[PDB]
């Protein structure tokens, strides 16, 4: 149709070491993968780790699966099931990838001219309302007032709005998020905000090559928030963080040149894959 | 999506190895295809290069102007326009990545595809280009063809450097493009180099917008090797080798302006609204 000509950061920071607590990430991992989890969905009083499975909706049909638990390290932890690549390359067309108004139940609470993907937003408001419900509910059982949310894959850009939501519209806000292959959601503006509102509480990774995290394009207006973590090789120990948005160091050195299979592999120490990890989900080992 | 890769070079960026003298010499009649009262005047003379035809006037076609030059041969330099113009314009049918002309095609691999604006702003002057390039060679006895143009001259100048050198005897001598937007896929890129890649001459200004469109995500891919101006309007240019180089454009993703298409390269200034009419080689 028309070219983007807005302009977006490219941030040319040098690479720095990893500052973040990886027993923490890892943790999220595994609640990451268990989202793929079918038959233990509902297995409540499941522990993996630290935390132990309280709730769940969804399916990964008509609603992605969202598990709820309850973790001595990160509280009320909230994690929303992903994809495989090959899902995502047959559904990311046309009007999915609109880039489209927030939802009303929080539109005021973003910069005007703010855009999120339809598609990931779609996956989102089809599951806000429960998972709103839920964790209030388990706040205050649990009397903790720290929420995480976590995600992988399609899970991750669902996760990405959930975690800018909670911290803007729930009292107490956000504690922390950890998304793994996340792909771009919204516009500069959108990334700005991410960073300004929870950007001192957001983990991000991506497994080397990932095609994921390259869509949808820059050129359909899309950028993501500042500081990804990049495991290089795919499913190695050699990570390290590229701090501001859409470091140049970073993918943007490969990303005509990605691949369909790291988007599921070993993430500090951790599978994390829909036809990867085993179930229940297994901590570690990686 | 494009879900087709493409290379995107991460060797670093070396001195610039080209005849500067040359690359300015193509620099002033990248200019002079702007100079729209000097159209016929043949017999000017610009550095080493006497203008003997001139077809097309920047509306229904691009002003084409054919020069015996010394250093060049016969060189065609065709019109360009402004960043303004550009962004009115690529929407829509003209993204769109086509077939080549039957002109040209069987000469080129199966998959290549070209912007299909550009190309028809070569194909609505190549009949005219070839049989005045023949015609020119035969009477000044000469074998060399240049093929010259800034913007979107640039866009229609590669492929008329590419035509030229498959299609005509003799083929292309030197190819000398300035802001040169995106043109073809990874298979058009790929055999540009191939086929011409030695003869290719090309250089970006600063953050000029006008090489990062059309772009990668509708599957347009750069040759390889261009000069970098950078910063836009200095003595300070590199040789960014292999197609997309992530060292060079890349690393100011995103933070183009629309003010660097047109300025000063190696010495001599080229742009619409920015020469002198006669254009003057170098002095800047
Ligand atoms: C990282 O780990 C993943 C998961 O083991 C690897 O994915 C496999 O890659 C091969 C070819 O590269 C495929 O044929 C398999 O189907 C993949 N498996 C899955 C479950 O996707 C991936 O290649 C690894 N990456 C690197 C760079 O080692
Ligand atoms: C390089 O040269 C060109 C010479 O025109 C500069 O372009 C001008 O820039 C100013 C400030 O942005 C604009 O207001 C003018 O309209 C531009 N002129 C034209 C004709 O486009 C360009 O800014 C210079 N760039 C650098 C980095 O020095
Ligand atoms: C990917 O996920 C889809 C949708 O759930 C499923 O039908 C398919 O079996 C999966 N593909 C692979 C290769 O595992
Ligand atoms: C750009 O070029 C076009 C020629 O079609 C002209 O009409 C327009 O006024 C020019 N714009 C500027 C800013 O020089």
């Amino acid at each position: 149709g028309a070219l983007i000509e807005h302009h977006a950061a490219s941030s040319t920071d040098q690479p720095v070491d990893v500052p973040y607590n990886l027993d923490m990430f890892s943790q999220a991992a595994v609640l990451a993968q268990e989202t793929y989890c079918g038959e233990q969905a509902h297995d409540y009083g499941l522990k993996l780790g630290d935390a132990t499975l309280l709730w769940t909706a969804g399916d990964g049909n008509v609603r992605q699966r969202v598990n709820l638990y309850q973790s001595d390290s990160l509280g009320i932890a909230v994690a929303i099931q992903g994809t495989n690549t090959s899902s995502l390359r047959s559904d990311l067309h046309d009007a999915q990838l609109r880039p489209v108004d927030p939802d009303s139940r929080y539109r005021r609470f973003l910069p005007q001219g703010t855009k999120v993907m339809n598609g990931f937003q779609k996956g989102y408001t089809d599951l806000v309302d429960d998972i709103f419900d839920h964790v209030k509910k388990f706040k205050q059982e649990k009397n903790e007032s720290r929420v995480t949310v976590i995600g992988h894959s399609l899970g991750a850009a669902i996760g990405l709005l959930a975690s800018l939501d909670i911290n803007l519209r729930l009292e107490d806000g956000l504690f922390k998020s950890y998304l793994f292959g996340l792909p771009r959601v919204g516009n500069p503006i959108f990334a700005n905000f991410v960073d300004r509102k929870i950007g001192d509480k957001l983990h991000w990774v991506v497994n080397g090559r990932d095609w994921v995290p390259t869509v949808p394009p820059r050129a359909l207006g899309y950028q993501h928030p500042s500081n990804y973590v990049w495991i290089y090789p795919a499913n190695s120990t050699n990570w390290k963080l590229y701090p501001g948005q859409e470091n140049v160091h970073g993918m943007l050195t490969v990303a005509r040149e990605f691949n369909f299979d790291d988007h599921e592999g070993i993430y500090f120490h951790t599978q994390i894959g829909a036809s990867l990890g085993k179930c229940p989900a297994v901590l570690g080992g990686y």
